[PDB]
């Protein structure tokens, strides 16, 4: 007896194309998405070249249109030089991503004044998302208030951060957030098994108390998003390991396991992987699109999932219950039981669909 | 320059068929919906016969399929006798409506124990909505906690009620709510103009402080819904006036006026008339469906709107800015500039669409 779900949306993935295609490309990353029950992805801009101007956006759009197997939108990234220059292409992007801490990125902003400039110049009706850890959450929330607009906080990982956001929501402030599976299902207790290379990720893995605080405050979490951040094992275990975990193929099985245990409901899951991604990012429906899952099947996560080029996973050895059996995307079978059946290029940029433009005042 | 909006959803309308068709029927009520930029409606069960058993549901479904011009779902109503009897038809309804106070309804529940019985027997994955005023909000919230499930509060009208819901949300409780336009745009100050017959409505009109509290707490309001409750003028001004206002044709023009004044944003409006109705009630997208509005057009609400058989309005004389120019429903022009162009019966029961069933565990 299979359960039919709507097409799930991951608003935070790194697909590494252009410029890092040994780690992942559009074709392999979207195969991993479909195998994880995800039919739409929002791809982050910290590629090489990074997506921080109109020519880079145009290049990435064509590469995505040619390689993606599921539908997508592409973020623009904020830089120290591009505030006020993105107005003509802003509406074609998923939103604007701000990198406000140290991580796998050179998109460094040196000054809060640069954050203010982006919040003042980016069109007020379009999404802004931030990599903002610990006190940086409070600081970017301040900039959002000074400029009278909303902000979405990426991968919330700490009790400190979820309680701050909770207090902001109680004051009626327009803030939303997402949480990634590794911050719900891994902790400091896993660092000995993972080791210091594989274990590198930003935000870093939390304490057991951090993990328990996220679960206790599920009502504060608007979205789940993988922060799929593939790097090869060689890279993860070498002299200067980059931060990040792959996670498209494991996120839904982990969360379905939690549903089966009563830790959250099926509805709680669908709000956070479908309805709230849709409404925060104004993403369009996908016609004739659905995901069929088997909630009874027990398996153990292996040393690598089939599709991501990362060819490793930090969830190796975890027992899960739940698996993706079939994905239909816009009327075509896209995935069955380990086989992807739509080619590179089947996927489309949802911001070009008439129903995918963000409504605005004339 | 027109603005294109998605198909808007009104989760609280009274279409009076079967049994009250001099006040409204499916054809006239859904014409009023389309003229108000609404493409999907959830119809309440306090008809004659009321929709409280499978035979009444089957009758209403056929009448709606034959008369509706826009798409719809039909609520079931809770009674003192039907707890535990609705399991086979529950998934075909919009949800279950509980009438917990005195209003235009005989669906009286005598005891909180009856509320508990409904919360225990209605399928836990399906919506429950309540007419619950003042302390009744707190009481039904208690029953929802005792039975470990969610509840949606209809037409919140008072500072007391919105602050209670605000405090519940801060504690992480699964409660959502809607507000009707007359509780945002009318108050006690209008009772002298309206008089005691026309002014009758449940919840009654609030004080200026009630209205200001709803606006101040917009972040707490999940949905706008009209509580379109048509009665004829003769009925409203006779010896025992029934409570209720018509409102499908005026709700969006009133709210667009507020947007133009900066009282809320276009996004705030779309969350509350599209995204959150979708996600609370698991309502499906409508393909090739959109509403085109003109935000510049200034007009004054007349003594009656063109389509509702109520043939009166409590908003007569209010100056508004914003009007519905065109509605396209599933690829057909449904409304242009005062003309409805889809016939009775064009509309469909969204719960019969594959994507309109509420997902559940096997
Ligand atoms: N999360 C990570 O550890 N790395 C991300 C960057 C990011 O999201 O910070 C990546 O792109 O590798
Ligand atoms: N709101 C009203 O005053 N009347 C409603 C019933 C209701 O929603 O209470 C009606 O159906 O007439
Ligand atoms: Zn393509
Ligand atoms: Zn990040
Ligand atoms: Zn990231
Ligand atoms: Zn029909
Ligand atoms: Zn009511
Ligand atoms: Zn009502």
């Amino acid at each position: 007896k299979l359960v039919r779900l709507p097409g799930l949306i991951d608003v935070h993935v790194h697909l590494r194309e252009p410029g890092g295609t040994h780690k992942e490309d559009f074709a392999s990353g979207t195969a991993a998405a479909l195998a994880g029950g995800i039919t739409m992805v929002c791809a982050m801009p910290n590629t090489r070249p990074p997506i921080i101007d109109a020519p880079a956006l145009a290049l990435a759009q064509k590469l995505a249109e040619a390689g993606a197997r599921c539908d997508f939108a592409l973020f623009l990234g904020a830089s120290s030089e591009n505030a006020g220059t993105l107005g003509t292409v802003a509406g074609s992007a998923a939103g604007l991503k701000l990198y406000l801490n140290e991580t796998f990125s050179e998109l460094r902003l040196d000054s809060v004044v640069q954050w203010m400039e982006h919040f003042e110049t980016w069109p007020s009706h379009l999404p802004i998302v931030a990599h903002a850890e610990q006190q940086t959450v409070a600081a970017v929330l301040m900039v959002a208030q000074l400029t009278q607009r909303s902000v979405h906080i990426c991968h919330v990982a700490r009790k400190e951060e979820i309680l701050l956001i909770k207090a902001a929501k109680a004051r009626g402030l327009p803030v939303t957030c997402e949480v990634a599976p590794h911050h719900l299902f891994l902790s400091h207790d896993d660092l000995e098994r993972l080791g210091p290379g594989k274990g590198e990720v930003r935000p870093e893995l939390g304490s057991r108390q951090d993990v328990e605080a996220l679960w206790e405050n599920m009502a504060v979490i608007d979205c789940f998003a993988s922060d799929h951040a593939p790097h090869t094992l060689e890279e993860k275990c070498g002299s200067r390991p980059p931060p990040g975990f792959p996670g498209l193929e494991t996120m839904l099985p982990l969360l379905l396991t939690a549903v089966s245990e009563g830790r959250l409901s099926l509805d709680d899951l669908l709000q956070r992987l479908h309805h709230n991604p849709r409404r925060i990012f104004h993403l369009p429906p996908q016609e004739d699109t659905y995901v069929e899952v088997d909630l009874e099947h027990e398996w153990t996560i292996p040393s690598h999932m089939p599709f991501s080029k990362a060819h490793w996973t930090p969830f190796e050895g975890q027992k899960v219950k739940g698996t993706v059996r079939c994905v239909v995307l816009r009327g075509e079978v896209a995935y069955i039981d380990g086989q992807v059946l739509v080619p590179p290029g089947y996927g489309q940029d949802v911001r070009k669909w008439p129903q995918g433009a963000v409504p605005q005042l004339p």
